[PDB]
């Protein structure tokens, strides 16, 4: 009569890597490295705002494919490829600070900064920014003299922020083709704008010149913003060339902002984003998009990291229970992780321990529950997918994210493999303790043949063994019959 | 006759977390991530110069509350909410960049660049730098037309540098309020500076225009600065709006730049610094300031992190504590792990020195790992009064909230695995105990299965200490325990 | 009759530190850190540059240092500290961007623009930039006036990129010393030089003033460059003070920019280049280099972080390596685990094949697991020679300093760790290799406790053999041995 103890095992197994070896067959693995990607922008739950051909910045400034963004409210903002910032050829300075700023305000309110005029046209247009006719941006105003090559009278504005919050003000420089239209809008002499307050402090002049036409002009309207402190006052001092601010704008409250080029997904819910899609994951790593934004897993380089979530498959190691001094495990035992098999007179049965066995799942399960869990941190965009940013800043970008990505890289790698041997080896470790466990049970009347085995040398019928496999085996019982021998 | 043998335990334990569970508790535990702060800035044994009411640029140019500060010399310079740079109003370019500079520079000494002037007026005063009625910056000179109006004429002035160190050239262009009052200051047509040493070169036209009224005044005087190389030369041609420097800066040695609020201490010495105080600790981590600068642990998002000290706490992977022993001994105060024997005597409960200590010196050996102090000092690349660019602002909180999480992820880990094998580690010593009391009975005990051996033999209390320093002899008791 | 089981040792180990202990003696080590450095350019294969005294930007404008390279092509640019990119004393604006794009570019390729004047000069040359007598940039014309007094023409020239891939587009901006003379170059009035296209649109104009010469002259002709997108068009209307450009440059392919200053060497062969030459190496760190650039090992402040390759040495976790074994054995050369018999025959001494192996495959996974080779190349975004701006030089010195820190405790962890699990691996595999033989003696011997097992019956040579290779029948032996 013989009570042996044993693992189970499968057919095929999964291999992943240790720190020690690399391939190990393992009964169970499940992936650490997200690669499944929805191919929309999941939008449940969240006021989102598609700005389609409007430019994020055009909505300060009022182009006509910004009419409707121009007091705009969302918890996402999604910037599209087609989309323009001007209607009248120009840019932004700071565009991509502006940009970054705008992506969090949640939303912008404008209000009239009161600008009134006397002495001067105030209803400069063009064909470019058309709505009905000729139109001009929204939010702004093309100064022009009062009459054709009239002297630009000297103008100072100013405006005070009653608000609580910080005011964006933007105006434009106009920059004519050449020194005789300049003169034609504005009058003969140099042009001058200063911009002032108590954080600010800039002047600005035209550059008439030739360009190339874009849309059909060749002259260049750029654009420039400040932040004005709440009772603090902004003021210019302009005698041309001057595109004056009609309402400043204030940032609503909080939101984030992507770069995609994917259809909108109002029943699919999601928090990390980027210009393909939406990652939906509980995998605390990704290797789909390392300038993915909002709560995001870490990118890696690494395609898989298999994290094992059982023993080692042993078919037909510091503990040398498991692929040690037990030859295989036993593809039958469906039951549970650990268990007995015995032989008597009756013959032959195979049952589970489901202590040991919950041990293990327990702890392996413990260890997956730290694994799979949430990063809370949210990251924006400090690049930009349609426009590129300065060379330098773009360089140290780039630097720093790879540096960062070599160092998520090594710790994903690293804590694979690390949690792979401790699993190998907890599994050990407890077929180790359920033997040395039954050992110390049947104390005298048995004896180890070496496989993992007990010879017992008294006879043990099935309640017997059932004696010995829930803990109720009294050895004093049988100590004489069994150390007969 | 029994010999058991066990650990200690507490009834109140502590809990922490390990790679495989959450809320074990184990007998004694430590803080590895740091809260307590010292709400002052401890410069014991430091130069330290507080500027106050004086801005760090305005050392360079010498506005009234900057007068003590011209030539100041300092190991630690503090930077106060209520500074300014300026009397005149007025900002530096590139202004944060030069702060950073003369953070690190241990201090200025200045040197007369040796200006004179021929046919310009060189007094001009304003109401807003006032010292003993009207006065301007100490370090620059205000230049004006001879009379109330008429012409400024057109003057070069060079200076050398005559030194082994560079030199910090700050000069101004002033903006006037109007057109008029550019006319009057200086004459009539266009105004034009320049400014060239080579690896330099520069011009300037004013910008006259009504600017919001800082100080009652309505005029801009902007300050650019250079830094002359040795035996560089530097060349200003002007014709008017022109603040000239009157002396040079030169760097004195190194230093350290923060910005606080709360008053000096000279009695508690300090290496890590914030705006709320001084860090002083030896933790591995703090969750007080992310901006802290100087030698300061690495910053981390949790505000605790318990590093197991003790073995698993069981009141009442080696399978010895919480194990096949049922629960520990509360009553086991003399050590970690002891004996307990019941023979014809009494009962006796002793504690082991070798297995308790080698425990001891392991974890402790762990201790003296993690507490480490990091001598790589940080400097401070942003500003808690004046907020940087938006674009290279955004950059800096990305990477910072980036290694934040670096340090965050890692602090968790080793703080979790450490305590994995500590557990580890104790119920090992624990096994290997057992083993060795195991193999010294050799046939003349047996198993229990509670970590106890029956003695087959009478074991006397002299047998039992016999047992406890390994001087126990099996074949003096084989012939009589075997018949059992 | 007895045997005994044992591990090898040796007389002087090597110390390493553990998670737990600092100065733990092993039987093997190996380092992880480099420091052993060739001093030479290791460019095997590479198609090398060497541009000498020639400057990066210079050869786009084309001094006379920069004739040869003109069109050059590489997959390595080495820059000297002699290099200079300026013949006629001026700088670049936005130079280290420039310098950048240029490193990665694998060399330019230039084209005529197609720019042709009337009734302006076009030879202005100068004695700086001496080819045959007094000559120019090779890419560049100095527009001027045919008289010594005249006026330069209203001009506007325009090109547009033809070809798939955007066109370095590079002007200049001539400073003459005085008004006088820029009237004597170009006429008299405001001189303006507007240059727009697609993605640049800005307002140039010139600086006369007086200035200290470099190379005997006191003008300065700055550079500046574009970028233009395929089918884009770029546009300069200028009239005076412009150094018009002759052909355009396009980037070749990829490449990589070093900055050295040692001979360049076409035996060796390297991905990791610094100024001091090149590391070659598989080990994971290095302390040599923070700015080393390519494909190189990750930089970490400790100088020498030794990994345990072998057991804890013993000379004369699992409790049997300095445990109840007393000490190794150094007369063990066959191995790391062994035998050691004493009965009448003699005594004897063998090694163990498996569990020696088993320990030899599991660190050698160790090691073919650590040392790897990071297939991330990092590019040049510092300047050795030159320098960046102040701020963006400490905000990218401070990421560096960073990550060597995270890098430094990644270092020092792994280390530690690894050391830790080894020693606790071999301690295992002799456990393993003792628990065996006990199983395998069954009733027929007893446990000493030293590590041996005293075999109660006549135990030959080939019993001993038996016992070694796993064949004792303990059947044959046990009526004999059970009757003491
Ligand atoms: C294998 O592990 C995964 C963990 O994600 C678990 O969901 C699955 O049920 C496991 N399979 C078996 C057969 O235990
Ligand atoms: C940074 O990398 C992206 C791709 O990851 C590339 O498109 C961009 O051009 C890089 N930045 C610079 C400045 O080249
Ligand atoms: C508990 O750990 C702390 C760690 O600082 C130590 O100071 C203290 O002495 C320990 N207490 C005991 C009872 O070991
Ligand atoms: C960076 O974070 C600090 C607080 O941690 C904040 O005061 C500052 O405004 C942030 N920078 C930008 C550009 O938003
Ligand atoms: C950055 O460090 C290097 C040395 O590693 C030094 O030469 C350089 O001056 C530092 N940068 C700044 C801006 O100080």
């Amino acid at each position: 009569d013989k009570i042996c103890l044993g693992h189970h095992a499968v057919s095929n197994g999964t291999k992943v890597n240790t720190l020690t070896e690399r391939g190990v067959e393992v009964v169970n693995a499940t992936e650490t490295v997200e690669r499944t990607n929805i191919p929309r922008i999941c939008s449940k739950g969240k006021r989102t705002v598609d700005l389609g051909q409007c430019g994020l910045l055009g909505t300060i400034t009022g182009p006509p494919q910004c009419d409707q963004f121009l007091e705009f409210s969302a918890d996402l903002i999604i910037e599209r490829r087609e989309g323009s910032d001007v209607c009248y050829p120009g840019k932004f300075v700071n565009e991509e600070a502006l940009r970054q700023i705008l992506r969090e305000s949640g939303g912008i309110d404008k209000e009239a900064m009161g600008f009134t005029y006397s002495g001067i046209r105030t209803n400069g247009a063009t064909s470019a920014c058309r709505r009905s006719g000729s139109s001009f941006y929204a939010e702004m105003k093309w100064l022009l003299s009062n009459t054709d090559n009239a002297a630009f009278p000297q103008m100072t504005k100013s405006y005070k922020n009653t608000r609580k919050n910080p005011a964006l003000i933007v105006w434009g420089i106009h920059h004519s083709v050449s020194t005789a239209e300049q003169t034609k809008l504005y009058g003969s002499g140099n042009k001058l704008v200063t911009v002032g307050s108590s954080n600010y402090q800039q002047s600005f002049v035209p550059s008439p010149g030739a360009r190339p036409q874009v849309n059909g002009l060749s002259g260049r309207i750029d654009f420039h913003w400040l932040m004005l402190n709440p009772n603090d006052t902004v003021t210019f001092s302009f005698n041309g060339a001057f595109i004056a601010p009609d309402r400043a704008s204030f940032l609503r409250g909080k939101s984030m902002g992507i770069q995609s080029g994917v259809q909108v997904d109002a029943d699919c819910e999601g928090d990390c984003y980027y210009s393909g899609g939406t990652i939906i994951s509980n995998l605390p790593f990704q290797n789909i998009d390392s300038r993915a934004v909002g709560k995001c897993p870490r990118y890696v380089k690494q395609r898989s990291l298999l994290l094992a979530t059982g023993m080692k498959n042993v078919p037909e190691g510091l503990f040398g229970a498991i692929a040690g001094f037990i030859e295989n495990g036993w593809e039958g035992l469906i039951d549970g992780w650990y268990g007995f098999r015995h032989q008597n007179a009756q013959g032959e049965g195979t049952a589970a321990d489901y202590k040991s066995t919950q041990s293990a799942i327990d702890q392996i399960t413990g260890k997956l529950n730290r694994l799979i869990e949430k990063t809370n941190q949210q990251f924006e965009l400090i690049d930009n997918e349609f426009t590129e940013v300065e060379k330098q800043i773009g360089n140290v970008i780039n630097w720093t994210r790879d540096s960062i990505t070599e160092v998520w890289s090594y710790n994903a790698e690293l804590l694979v493999a690390m949690e792979n041997q401790h699993t190998i080896d907890l599994a050990d470790s407890e077929m180790d303790k359920l033997y040395e466990r039954v050992k110390r049970q049947l104390r005298e009347n048995a004896e180890e043949d070496g496989t993992g085995c007990f010879e017992i040398f008294h006879k043990c019928d099935d309640d017997c063994m059932a004696s010995i496999r829930n803990n109720t085996y009294d050895h004093s019982k049988y100590r004489e019959e069994a150390m007969q021998n």
